């Protein structure tokens, strides 16, 4: 059988954050610790919350000390802070980083033993649910208000770690592209084609099924069909991207992603790579590898991406469903190469090795070989 | 914006009630009750589960009570059971009748105020969660595991109202086709007929958007490719059926339907009529009456269910989607008419006024009058 994991409540459109502190009065809860960035709180995105919650009477403190591929430093600083402020629930405020960082700390503050950050890799074996998490994405995005994910820099061994966990899922989820406005062109791109990146590796992970594929090509449709229009700055085209990013996370957790995760991870361990420009970097590479291991399916993602696909073969339907999102990173701005972002072509082995043991490799509907990784990361470094 | 409240957890697939006993020690509860019906004793369904659970040493008390349609005397018989039993927890088996009287259950024996069950109608001033409820749906089906709703029947004032209640959610869906098999073909005709008509209710439904679009249009596809193939015992065509049905209710709460289920309702408390078979007499008539206010969604709906709408005008379009629901209702031996399941046309405006009130018809993209809802009734009874 397949399992599905979903928020029990979400809220979609903008203005959806008016939704919380009714949210949060049904619930009966006392006070909240906002885990978020430094850059949030001086643009004024968490005051759109804090201004709520003031009006409504409802208590809170801060922890915005996470950084971007948040470290097991900053997961025991927040859990550090989350005691000492007597919250008794979460509310994420940011894109990936700030949401998984929250996840890690509402998990150890009811599972103490996991205080060492390191052992909550893999299935995380944890007896109690994570303190409550209300979820506010303001990237558009990495889906992890609705995924069982969270993803943990360890510095001292240079690994990017996925934690998987029934018990991180945030109780409410509020998708307000309100929140997202702020997000610099650049930062929409990126989030945007990681965004593309769940949903197509969802859509071809070994373990997809009829739901997850329905989900999955619908929101490849909708990424496709907006992410150029939000980048240039469209309202509208905002609001779609911040539900097609979602739909994208509701396949995830639940059957998998591929090599494309899998090489992006080191990349962020080795450089501190933003996240969504090394998937966007790497994915049509990896597309290209995977191409005949997929059925029909790049036949579907080639013609809701656009392309007339009528009359072509498989193959020229393949190369169709690879040329366009090599067309779409071009649009908008995504860097053509890996040696344009400062990764090191010595590096490559090392990484080639990371990416092999990476968990969301074994989703890879090819099953890779090093020798294939090391090919790939040299085909995506340079012309 | 837009709220969507679904299980946060479901398992799908043939064997999936495989993973209940685990669900079960992962959330510590000591001792279910089983609230189902006494078909599903008698054909060995209950036993499916309830063997699982004695391999896992697992504790539980059944009540076995509920009747279709249920009533406000069901729910209390139920709730006692549950009171005297010392359960933690409730395990639905069963199709919308014994899932909406475990709602019910759950409900009140958290917030003991509302025993006398009339008192929850509308949405529901609830302070308190449900006892916990794993569902496990045995009809394909009313998706009643996923929406935030429960219809009892009021006998004395012979009507079913509506109670919609985020608190009622199941912590668990198990969408399990091995739990539906037995379903005799004029039930899995029935309740898959149902099925489809949540996801076309759905679909042009006045509080439709781009999201519940998505997952109706979807579903209508499944349910139309998979139904007859079910009916006739086809082992895959029924795991299809199952998820379809699921999908079909992802809307049902989170959008609303119409008037298809608005003249479903009183059907039910007038006659007892089955819920899955009065919506699928109603549907094909109600759709003709609200075509011209649906925009292109009928289009939609006849390509999925395999009309060739390339070239086609829209009211060809339109009048191609009535049909191809006709010929499924046809093709799946559903009764043509009202009157074949004994509804008495003198009985029609006292129908058609409770219709007209009924919480499902405010969803109705066509705005419809009590003289409407008459003619509708008319068309749908008449065997000219
Ligand atoms: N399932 C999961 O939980 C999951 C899935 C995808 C990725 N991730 C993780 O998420 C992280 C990446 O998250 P991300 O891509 O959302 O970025 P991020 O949270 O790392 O933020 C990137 C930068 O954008 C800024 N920013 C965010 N929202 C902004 C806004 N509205 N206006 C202005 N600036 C804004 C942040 O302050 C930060 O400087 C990585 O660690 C990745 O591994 C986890
Ligand atoms: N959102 C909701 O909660 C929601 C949605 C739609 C309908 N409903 C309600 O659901 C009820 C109808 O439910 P239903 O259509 O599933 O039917 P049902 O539960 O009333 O069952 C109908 C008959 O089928 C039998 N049956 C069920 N499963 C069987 C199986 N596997 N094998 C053999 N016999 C089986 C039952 O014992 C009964 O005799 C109505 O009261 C309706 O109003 C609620
Ligand atoms: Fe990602
Ligand atoms: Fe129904």
């Amino acid at each position: 059988a397949n399992r599905m994991i979903l928020n029990e409540t979400a809220w979609f459109g903008r203005g959806a954050v008016g939704a919380l502190t009714d949210e949060v009065k049904r619930r009966g809860y006392q006070k909240a610790l906002i885990v978020t960035d430094k850059t949030l709180v001086q643009c004024g995105v968490v005051a759109k919350v804090t201004d709520k919650m003031d009006a409504a009477g409802l208590a809170w403190a801060i922890y915005d000390g996470v950084v971007p591929n948040p470290t097991i430093t900053v997961v025991k600083e927040g859990l550090g802070v989350f005691q000492n402020s007597g919250a008794d629930y979460l509310i994420a405020i940011g894109g990936g980083s700030p949401q998984d960082t929250c996840k890690a700390i509402g998990i150890i503050s009811n599972n103490p033993e996991f205080a060492d950050v390191r052992s909550l890799e893999g299935l995380s074996p944890t007896n109690k649910p994570s303190v409550p998490i209300l979820a506010i994405p303001t990237t558009a995005g990495t889906a992890a208000e609705v995924t069982i994910n969270y993803v943990i820099t360890d510095e001292e061994k240079r690994r990017k770690f996925v934690c998987v966990d029934p018990h991180d899922i945030p109780q409410v989820a509020f998708i307000d592209a309100d929140m997202m406005d702020g997000m610099p062109p650049a930062l929409k791109a990126a989030t945007g084609v990681d965004a593309l990146t769940h949903a197509i590796e969802g859509y071809i992970t070994r373990g997809a099924w009829a739901l997850t594929d329905a989900l999955h090509i619908k929101a490849i449709e909708i990424i496709a069909g907006a992410l150029r229009g939000s980048v240039a700055g469209d309202k509208d085209a905002g609001e779609e991207m911040a539900l097609g990013q979602y739909v994208a996370g509701m396949g995830i957790s639940n059957v998998g992603l591929g090599l494309v995760h899998g090489m992006a991870h080191p990349l962020g361990a080795f450089y501190n790579t933003p996240h969504g420009v090394a998937n966007a970097i790497l994915l049509p590479h990896v597309m290209r590898y995977n191409a005949d291991f997929t059925g029909e399916k790049y036949r579907d993602i080639a013609r809701v991406m656009g392309v007339k696909v009528e009359g072509m073969s498989l193959e020229e339907a393949r190369n169709a469903a690879v040329e366009a999102v090599f067309a779409l990173n071009r649009d908008v701005g995504i860097p053509p190469h890996l040696r344009d972002v400062g990764v090191r072509k010595e590096d490559i082995p090392a990484l080639a090795q990371a990416a092999l043991d990476d968990v969301c490799t074994g989703g890879n509907p090819r099953e890779a070989t090093l020798e294939d990784i090391v090919e790939l990361y040299h085909t995506a470094w340079t012309s």
